[PDB]
């Protein structure tokens, strides 16, 4: 028993990661096979950090202007292309640490790790949601762009982020085709995230974690319906529910005996009346980062190899 | 920016795990250089799950009763003995995958990385803290024992924890000598684990983590003196603070420009008033699992290879 908030071993990943330097801007990238994905903006220099165009300095450069590492071996440069906003740098060798891979957009909602990395080396692993406005509320400091955010199916990595700037506090990137989440662009504009929203359906998610460990002091006998549900979640900020939700949350129903519409009751009840100094899994707010599937991987004991 | 739940990466670990099977009990156990270490309780049957002798029991037994996995590649053992609570078992074969490494013994406070695994495989990581009745508030299925806390000084890894273990919903075990953590027994006894106590070091070092992401609604212009701190965390059930605890806090105070004393004064009164529906970090509760070191490291950038 226990609940936390758990990462995907790391070890898959922390074997893919290189360091690339062009010009004066080093930061990190992914080498899988014998192509290493990188942000396109290492080929930007401080004149053009706010209005750059892309292509135009891609042919200003040659394969021995990128500098690429991994670890102390230095790896050589034969091709060099761009896909949208990553960067694609042909090399001489095949990463033979090359696990088996797949590259992958997720939805809002939906959770990964991140593999935190500065000079190509390994930093943290912590998980994250990715929110309904597309963005992450990640933790990077200067120097973590190349980062990637990725989930493990059996033996298989997929990778879905690619980290490349911070706007306000949180971060946004792209998934490993170089297309940004979001409406966000990599240069110096006056780019904002949109409201956020209350991701309902890991809500209730993680009040069946909690009634699996024991919390139970929020149910209640009451029931209620989808739309009168609906309802209420409009007014304070979390996204409707579907019946696609109600589907996907029947194995944890199931395991607990309490019907997906009584557990709404009781964060319908939970909204208007707040937790009134009680915490539930050892938070006094409602989490919304875990999914119905990270609750039975963790609450059902699923490995990797 | 930002401030996660960070752990460290596990690859260095994940290549050290194997699966220990003895009867009908599989569980898993750690392999570095020519030994793997286990807990000793894999050699208990359910007759004797509740006031067994280890010594008697691992008399009866040979070598040829331990099945080893690595993955799917088979250990031969050609030797058995035990130290404390841990079982060491000599195979064959040295793994080729041992890092640098490093037995400690940690303190209450003290943060680690988990690496949780079932049948020897990898399943999940995450951070926590020694508490300081010596239990951890884990997340632990049956088949989780033998899964071990590391920290990572640079390329070194140090292993200080190995599972073994539930006690009514927190989670005790040995260091990797085999020596218990706490006042706790590796059988079925009426053993409870002790009161706990907030870790207050830890506390005010992540309000200086909030401080550094842009958080400073709680800051206040009075200070206070240790011994009158003191008085008001003993209140609460809060550790007394010490002269090495506002030392180890100093590289914080100076990055913020806030002294220690000050930083007190502004606890005393979140503990005499509440939050009062604010948060801080994203949390509506006072955290204590971060360690001075932990957020430096996350607000600094320090990396391992
Ligand atoms: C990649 N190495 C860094 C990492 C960033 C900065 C600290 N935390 C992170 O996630 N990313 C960048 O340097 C990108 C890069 C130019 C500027 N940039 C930013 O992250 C900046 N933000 C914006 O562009 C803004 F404000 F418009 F959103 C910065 C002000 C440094 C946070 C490019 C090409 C976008
Ligand atoms: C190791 N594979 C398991 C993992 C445990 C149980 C679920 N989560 C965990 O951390 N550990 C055990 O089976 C140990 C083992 C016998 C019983 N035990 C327990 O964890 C039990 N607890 C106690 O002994 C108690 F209550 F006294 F604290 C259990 C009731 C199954 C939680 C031995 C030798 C202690």
């Amino acid at each position: 028993s226990g609940f936390r908030k758990m990462a995907f071993p790391s070890g898959k990943v922390e074997g893919c990661m290189v360091q690339v330097t062009c010009g004066t801007t080093t930061l990190n990238g992914l080498w899988l096979d014998d192509v290493v994905y990188c942000p396109r903006h290492v080929i930007c220099t401080s004149e053009y950090m706010l209005n750059p165009n892309y292509e135009d300095l891609l042919i200003r450069k040659s394969n021995h202007n990128f500098l690429v590492q991994a670890g102390n071996v230095q790896l050589r440069v034969i091709g060099h292309s761009m896909q949208n906003c990553v960067l694609k740098l042909k090399v001489d060798t095949a990463n033979p640490k090359t696990p088996k891979y797949k590259f992958v957009r997720i939805q809002p909602g939906q959770t990964f790790s991140v593999l935190a990395c500065y000079n190509g080396s390994p930093s943290g692993v912590y998980q994250c949601a990715m929110r309904p406005n597309f963005t992450i509320k990640g933790s990077f400091l200067n120097g973590s762009c190349g980062s990637v955010g990725f989930n493990i199916d059996y033996d298989c990595v997929s990778f879905c982020y690619m980290h490349h700037m911070e706007l306000t506090g949180v971060h946004a990137g792209t998934d490993l085709e170089g297309n940004f989440y979001g409406p966000f662009v990599d240069r110096q504009t006056a780019q904002a995230a949109g409201t956020d929203t209350t991701i309902t359906v890991n809500v209730l998610a993680w009040l069946y974690a909690a009634v699996i460990n024991g919390d139970r002091w929020f149910l209640n006998r009451f029931t209620t319906t989808l739309n009168d549900f609906n309802l209420v979640a409009m007014k304070y900020n979390y996204e409707p529910l579907t019946q696609d939700h109600v589907d996907i949350l029947g194995p944890l129903s199931a395991q607990t005996g309490i019907a997906v519409l009584d557990m709404c009751a009781s964060l319908k009840e939970l909204l208007q009346n707040g937790m009134n100094g009680r915490t539930i899994l050892g938070s006094a707010l409602l989490e919304d980062e875990f999914t119905p599937f990270d609750v039975v991987r963790q609450c059902s004991g699923v490995t990797f190899q």
